[PDB]
């Protein structure tokens, strides 16, 4: 039931960025709910049947903390698919952005520059979390979460997506077993890194790293190691530092997505409630 644009109605101003199988533009969309802003992904290239795939499951995933889809342009080439605009981009560069440094970085306009605060961190935190109880709930594995893979729109609204072109700008978050296969080492746990075992489970611990990029803002997990010397630690065993922002009680929670045996990891639903009851206790303080 994927919705169809036509290409008329879509203008493009400019490319935002591109990967090896898309290319991903900030454009200006007619009649879809006069001028809206949109951001389009234009299909480079089998590739058309992983398209479809993809435009069918994204018109089903529909959550307040999943990426936006609008629909498909399938009239000419390249193929299409329209994703809402989210005005500050990927998490990642948000938070590098709105970091110890934020002051240095800001433009001379920007409004109140400074680090994010705690009630600003755990906001974000809870809504990645929101996210994947929703694809838990579906029986649905990321497999590449990650604070690259997250949107942030006005009004610190955070989205979960799975963009790709993470791959290209974020090559370096990337390690080649093989081939093309391109696997996020650094978010991953021992038994996906070993035996490329992907479940709920791999998903949470990844969510326990995504709580680490958020409270080093945005610092890359193991960044004083090379690929094979952050595999090498990862399946030793061995656990990522407590931030210097991060409170203790936000370390427990990341500990309990990095349980060894899979079985063991808190769910997303508990590591959820926590990080949102966490939010609510610091608001008015
Ligand atoms: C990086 O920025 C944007 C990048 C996208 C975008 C979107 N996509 C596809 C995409 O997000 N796909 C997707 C989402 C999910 C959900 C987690 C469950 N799953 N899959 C999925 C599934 C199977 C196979 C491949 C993917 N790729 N790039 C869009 C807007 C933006 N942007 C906005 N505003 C701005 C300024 C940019
Ligand atoms: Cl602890």
């Amino acid at each position: 039931c994927v919705h169809h644009i036509k290409r008329r109605d879509i203008v493009l101003k400019w490319e935002l960025g591109e990967g090896a199988f898309g290319k991903v533009f900030l454009a200006e969309c007619h009649n879809l709910l006069d001028k809206m802003l949109v951001a389009v992904k234009a299909l480079k290239e089998s590739a058309r049947q992983d398209f479809q795939r993809e435009a069918e499951l994204l018109t089903m995933l529909q959550h307040q903390h999943i990426v936006r889809f609008f629909g498909v342009c399938t009239e000419g080439r390249p193929l299409l698919m329209v994703f809402e605009y989210m005005r500050h981009g990927d998490l990642n560069r948000f938070l590098r952005s709105h970091g110890p440094d934020a002051k240095l970085l800001a433009g001379g306009e920007d409004v109140a520059p400074g680090p994010l605060g705690l009630g600003q961190l755990l906001a974000v935190a809870s809504q990645v979390a929101a996210g994947m109880v929703y694809l838990a709930g579906l029986h649905f594995v990321h497999r590449d979460l990650a604070t690259r893979n997250c949107l942030v729109g006005q009004g610190l609204v955070v989205k979960i997506g799975d963009f790709g072109m993470s791959r290209d700008i974020y090559s370096t978050d990337y390690y080649r077993v093989g081939g093309r296969t391109m696997l996020p080492i650094r978010w991953m746990p021992p038994e996906s890194i070993l035996y490329r075992k992907f479940t709920t489970e791999s998903d949470v611990w990844s969510f326990g790293v995504v709580l680490w990029e958020i409270f080093t803002y945005g610092k890359q997990p193991w960044y004083q190691l090379s690929n094979t010397e952050a595999i090498d630690c990862i399946t030793q065993g061995r656990e990522l530092e407590r931030p210097r922002a991060c409170p203790p009680e936000v370390y427990a929670i990341m500990r309990g997505c990095w349980q060894r045996e899979p079985q063991q990891r808190h769910s997303i639903k508990d590591v959820h409630a926590r990080l949102q009851a966490l939010a609510q206790a610091h608001h008015h303080h």
